[PDB]
């Protein structure tokens, strides 16, 4: 897609973890960002692997690209994060929000991780606030905390001619599936109706970028949507739903969700900005599960 | 199911894992045994579960029962042993083939045990030996060395009369389906080969209980069959199927075969004797899981 004149935006879907990843390019200056990279892995074996990556990295090539930004909407909880992995082989700077102190203070003690383990958000370059700005090439681009999902939940908005693109995260998802769940820990009903009114009080026209699609058909893969259109359609917040409608909604939903087959092996690795725990004495890093608990 | 006349067979299903429990009641003494029993675990939430574990401490009770074995065949690498759990609740001794300490070494090492693992089987009360006889009440029992699926794989053989009721364990499957696989560390195809044609050379009305069943097709589960009907249709092993044949067979066949879901936190708990690890400092048992390792 190329929104307004210089907005560039490439979409990768995995069908693994209903994912879509983000490859958001500057035309003038050819300088880019990457948003939700996906890390694949396999619980069974327990091996990593870059083969979604890598398909990151061919198409930044392919375009004379270069990396300025590797950001992170939230801590995933259904993927690992390749943020690291491209850092390392694209370059630029780790971004999220500065609500990852909260998220890593829970998880930390959940894991039980080792006294290195950093609490302050060290392991990510830049902690974005509400409302701040920042360049994409000649792209002026702000970061929106929309907690709800979790405490840390970020969107990026990013402006072009007159017209509006949004990466909302997992906030709302397509008019026909509604929105996230919350029954994570710092997850809240009530605070994600509040980020998604805030949300689409965006003009109409405003283009809005989905970080899932669980293909309710039927109908093939789709990531992108307007206000007007979430407006007057979505099957779980449209206008006509108010505030108190939501959460008893929202909530009774919940309570009737599975977990995500990779819950405990993604947080852990995400909130360590994509970084593996690290190795022991015998040079092999291990993924903690806690039994019985969460 | 009974064999002659005072051996009692019960066998139970877990739909999850396609293992095969077994209840083995002596008539007369109304003493009994527990075979590969299945201890319930969500890999998404890291939670266990005592629902099969428990449908057989009722059984028990009904038959007014009492346990004096909890045994298994060998380290399951497909689901959690409720061993432990059992002989909380129902009280006996457990049992294992005495080469539990050549794969406590191995997995020992490759979960990187905490200072305290003892590698030579000394969580298990029994250590089995190849033809070594042991007693369920009246029932005179022996244990046959049988590897190939594992170092340590047994089969129990209990006579009646009379009659020979054999607990194979993961070495043959219904005839339709063939044998085990040998790409788990310590096994080999050739061996496993010996192993089951020790098996058929029992007399050919000798009844033979699987340890798994996967259903080819949908014919509903089956458990029993004979030395007759494996020695004639058996699609892997049947009579006309020459050593060298067999090796070339399964070993092409196991680098077509994935990794079971649950192998890596079955095996760290069965080699505990279905023990879980114990908790670290803040109370809470975790599952190392080894990344790029296997
Ligand atoms: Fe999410
Ligand atoms: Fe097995």
């Amino acid at each position: 897609m190329i929104i307004g004149n210089n907005l560039h935006v490439d979409a990768f879907y995995d069908e693994a973890t209903s994912t879509i990843s983000y490859l958001v390019m500057d035309r003038e200056t050819r300088q880019c960002a990457l948003i939700d990279s996906v890390l694949d892995y396999d619980p069974k074996s327990g091996r990593t692997c870059s083969a979604s990556a890598d398909r990151l990295v061919e198409r930044v090539n392919e375009l004379n690209a270069s990396v300025r930004w590797v950001l992170e909407t939230h801590v995933h909880a259904d993927h690992l994060s390749a943020a690291a992995y491209l850092k390392e082989k694209l370059g630029g700077h780790t971004a999220i929000g500065a609500h990852i102190t909260q998220v890593q203070k829970v998880f930390g003690a959940l894991f039980n991780a080792e006294p290195g383990f950093a609490r302050d958000g060290s392991q990510f370059d830049v902690l974005l606030e509400d409302e701040e700005g920042f360049r994409i090439g000649n792209l002026q681009a702000r970061a929106l905390h929309t907690p709800g999902h979790t405490p840390a939940c970020m969107s990026f908005m990013i402006e072009d001619a007159g017209e509006i693109a949004v990466f909302v995260g997992d906030t709302l998802f397509m008019p026909d599936y509604g929105t996230a769940r919350c029954d994570f820990p710092g997850a809240d009903a009530r605070t994600l109706y509040r980020s998604i009114r805030r949300l689409l009080a965006f003009p109409d026209q405003t283009r809005l970028f989905m970080c899932h699609d669980y293909l309710p058909g039927g109908r093939d893969m789709q990531y992108v949507t307007t206000v007007a259109e979430q407006r007057a359609s979505n099957i779980h917040i449209h206008q006509g739903i108010d505030e108190d409608s939501f959460v008893a909604m929202r909530e009774a939903r919940d309570k009737t969700l599975e977990m995500p087959v990779l819950i405990l092996p993604s947080v852990q690795v995400n909130m360590r900005s994509g970084q593996l725990p690290p190795p022991e004495a015998n040079g092999v890093s291990y993924l903690k599960i806690p039994l019985n608990k969460l």
